[PDB]
């Protein structure tokens, strides 16, 4: 049951574990206190399974959004820092980070969308989402494509959508307001209605998938591809002098891109906590920490302001933080799971022509609403479950 | 249907239904009329099926929380006496009997849980939550444990866990906020903490239940133990020269415990009306009415405050009573047959290691709103399904 006088810490074999292995020595080397990494697979159900009945990790490092499921079920023992290290970075990352207004975890590194572009190809970018119709029958004229991403999926349209008004759930004060679901409305119209008026007038396809987004980009075929840091490598693979900046603004209105924060929180059973303190403190930040991470394997526009700063000399770095100045923290509520689908669907009827624009949004805010119903009862389930299992232990008597 | 002209009652077992004969025959007396009273069990199945109909008492006993089931479906008559006559009673037992702010009992008796403990191996007790481990220390030194007490139901567990500010709901202006559920707070957090160090120093087990626990006190086998006026008949027996006092503070903080009311409501259809009033008003509700249930059964506080004083005389009442005072209203909303559920296992999860503090209570939120909107469904399906019959018995019956 847990560790004791001792530090361990899980994060995804994906990310730079080398980083905190090192980090570990310099706290082994300055305290006196042994830390280890763990990259188990798929700690994402290792982490709640053990950590609700105390054990697991004393910390851990993921994406936010799941982050609140763990601290809804209580798990994080909140964090105290003080106006000077909440000082020492970005007023916005700390927005990823409240559960019924309360602080959790410790926030990482930054995941949010650019603007993908071929120099080769193109010059200066567009800067309007409304310069891309006139661009494509310039260059769809030469035998080539303007734009081209992932239509298929949601998490990739949401950018234009919520760009004018469009959003998810108000936040309003630190908090999140469930009724508030603000789809069909302004912004998501003439968001939305752009897309269609796009497709109708053949500049983009339906069938796009993400396979299509990253390979016809590759090829040197349309050189307008928007996607996050994940593919960055594989544009090396290819070698296609790109690229990265800022979205284009549709009414003036900066496009909106959902943000990823990666950040760490601290399992509550986890008697350390105030080893997790100084060491998460001024070992793991303070540019060597995450220097040290981000080297064995990057982490993008990170937290600390003087950090991301320093490596913000990368072109293709710094364009990506500024979509997240001016983007949307992915609500870790776990009333996202449900919008995505009825989301999903909505984009899949809007230019399908199956359904339209306006009737497409509204169906589906009055989708989204009636969700909550269909998750009440999700945990109704889940809770039957959990006296019917007495019921069970009382059944072999 | 009902009666027209006299007054019907109900009652139950535990309850010397013969006391009221006294009520009924001064009443028959003073101004003529007849009144009937009748021990039925399965009241509280029996009468809300006739009470729908018109039929049923004209007038009932019971606590206050089934009061709620009843009064929601409109089974109960406003009561207006006056403020004048409000101030006889206990303000308190007041905040008690209102659905939706409006009055709908008459208030009767109060029964809370008190600390019992043994005058032979203490004396003079703790009082304090905090002190009561280094008691066991001392006593399981000449062997005797401190405390041994129902761990399994949450009605015996709660009184801690409210100490520090944990709450079914909120109260204030009369009514009960559905939303502002307080069983994941810093009281809530500190309460079931608190508790689990009880079982973790092995000061007690988990698996001491009711019946464990009070053979144990007694054999005189634990100095202290908790419970309400259910024993008392049971430790005379014993002969252990015990004692009853108010509750420990945890925190400083005074611990507080469910209270339940025992209660007198109206029929709607009640033809009689006028006669429940003037019945309960001055026949009922002086020394007397009261003085004549306590001989037949006793009542162990009651919420005439006049009468009341009389009884505090005995010290098993007067720290009752002081414990009800400083005591969680129970109340009487549909959810709260629901919050036992939810809590119950909470209980019983920390109490093994089974999952932690922080993990149970917040986790308890979920299983509270899934049993109350899981208990709109049974109630609403309940419509479909009772109406599949009046669908069928007018639409022909062949
Ligand atoms: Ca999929
Ligand atoms: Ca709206
Ligand atoms: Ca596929
Ligand atoms: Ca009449
Ligand atoms: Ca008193
Ligand atoms: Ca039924
Ligand atoms: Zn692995
Ligand atoms: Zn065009
Ligand atoms: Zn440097
Ligand atoms: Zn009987
Ligand atoms: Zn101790």
């Amino acid at each position: 049951k847990i560790e004791e006088g001792k530090l361990v810490i899980w994060i995804n074999g994906d990310k730079g574990y080398n980083g905190l292995a090192e980090v570990g020595k310099k706290f082994e080397k300055d305290t006196g206190i042994k830390v280890t990494v763990e990259h188990p697979d798929k700690l994402e159900e290792k982490f709640p399974q053990v950590a609700a009945t105390g054990d697991g990790p004393d910390i851990i490092f993921w994406a936010h959004d799941r982050f609140g499921g763990y601290a809804q079920s209580g798990l994080l023992a909140e964090i105290t820092p003080d106006k000077a290290f909440q000082d020492k970075l970005y007023p916005f990352t700390w927005d990823a980070v409240r559960y019924n207004g309360k602080l959790i975890a410790y926030p990482i590194a930054v995941e949010a969308l650019s603007l993908i572009y071929n120099k080769d190809l193109l010059p200066n970018p567009p800067k309007t989402w409304e310069e891309i119709p006139a661009l494509d029958k310039e260059l769809k004229a030469k035998g080539k494509s303007a734009l081209m991403f992932n239509l298929q999926e949601p998490y990739f349209t949401w950018p234009l959508i919520a760009a004018d008004g469009g959003y998810a759930f108000k936040y309003e004060n630190g908090k999140y307001d469930i009724k508030d679901v603000g789809v069909d409305n302004a912004g998501a119209k003439a968001g939305l209605t752009f897309l269609v008026d796009l497709i109708k007038n053949k500049h983009m396809n339906a069938d796009t998938d993400y396979s299509i987004a990253e390979a016809a980009f590759n090829k040197g075929e349309t050189a307008m591809t928007i996607n996050g840091p994940w593919a960055w490598s594989n544009i090396d693979t290819s070698k296609v002098n790109y690229g990265v900046t800022v979205l284009p603004t549709f009414k003036g209105q900066p496009s909106k891109p959902f943000v990823g924060v990666l950040s760490a929180g601290i399992n509550a059973a986890s008697p350390n906590k105030e080893l997790a303190k100084e060491f998460l403190e001024n070992y793991l930040l303070t540019d060597e920490g995450l220097e040290a991470v981000n080297k064995d394997k990057p982490l993008g526009a990170v937290a600390l302001k003087s950090y991301e700063e320093e490596l913000a000399k990368d072109p293709r770095i710094a364009a990506t933080m500024e979509n997240a100045q001016k983007g949307e923290i992915m609500p870790n509520i776990p009333q996202m799971s449900a919008f995505w689908y009825a989301v999903r669907t909505a984009v899949i009827n809007a230019a399908s022509g199956r359904q339209t624009v306006d009737a497409a949004l509204a169906a589906a805010q009055t989708n989204a609403a009636a969700m909550a119903t269909l998750e009440k009862l999700m945990k109704a389930f889940e809770s039957l479950k959990s006296f019917q299992q007495q019921q069970q232990q009382q059944q072999q008597q």
